[PDB]
């Protein structure tokens, strides 16, 4: 399946792709404003997110340092990236069907379309200001707008246990955004598309 990554912001991002414990395709890179790179990821891949780090420093050899979504210092990514990050989700060839969405489960950093390329189904978008609007204990000083989760660490706003609401926090993601998961057990707004649809990925769609 083919994804292009699109940097619509007026800023540079250096996109990430990885299912966890790989990287797809280059793993990373550097996307000036208007800038486009296009990835392939392997029919069958479960569990594989892009997202964008703001605030890079990189040296030489691909090592250093980013103030969001960092994966543990490498241009490349392999694993995936600190918070907060706005997620874009997919899982490819499942039984006939692809999967995916957008998740801010793990906090948002830049707004985000994801789109379909080909036929057969709806994307969805996070564009909302959601820094501008930002909890102040959620606020990021790196940048972004932090989820609960990854600011208090409790069982409640984590879905430890498995049984969780939404709460002050999540409510706030979900007002702005709709269509991206608030909490680890929001009604899932996941969209299911034809198996083998390619996929565009643009930062600051608005």
């Amino acid at each position: 399946a083919t994804f292009e990554i699109v940097n619509r912001c007026s800023y540079t991002v250096w996109a990430a792709a990885s299912k966890g414990d790989a990287a797809l395709d280059a793993g990373g890179r550097q996307l000036n404003s208007g800038e486009s790179w296009t990835i392939n990821v392997e029919p069958g891949t479960n569990g594989g997110k892009i997202w964008a780090r703001t605030d890079c420093y990189f040296d030489d050899s691909g090592s250093g340092i980013c103030k969001t979504g960092d994966c543990g210092g490498l241009l490349r990514c392999k694993r995936f990236g600190r918070p907060p990050t706005t997620l874009a989700e997919f899982s490819l060839n499942q039984y006939g069907k692809d999967y995916i969405d957008i998740s801010n489960i793990k906090g948002f950093n830049v707004p985000m379309d994801f789109s379909p390329t080909t036929r057969g189904c709806r994307g969805v978008r996070c564009a909302a200001d959601i820094v501008g609007q930002c909890p102040a204990k959620l606020k990021a000083p790196g940048g972004g707008c932090n989820d609960a989760c990854t600011v208090f660490q409790t069982s409640e706003y984590c879905c430890t246990t498995g049984k969780c609401g939404p709460t002050e926090y999540s409510r706030f993601f979900k007002r702005l955004c709709p269509d991206a998961f608030s909490y680890v057990l929001d009604k899932p707004t996941t969209v299911t598309c034809p198996g083998s649809s390619n996929y565009r990925v643009t930062f600051c769609p608005t």
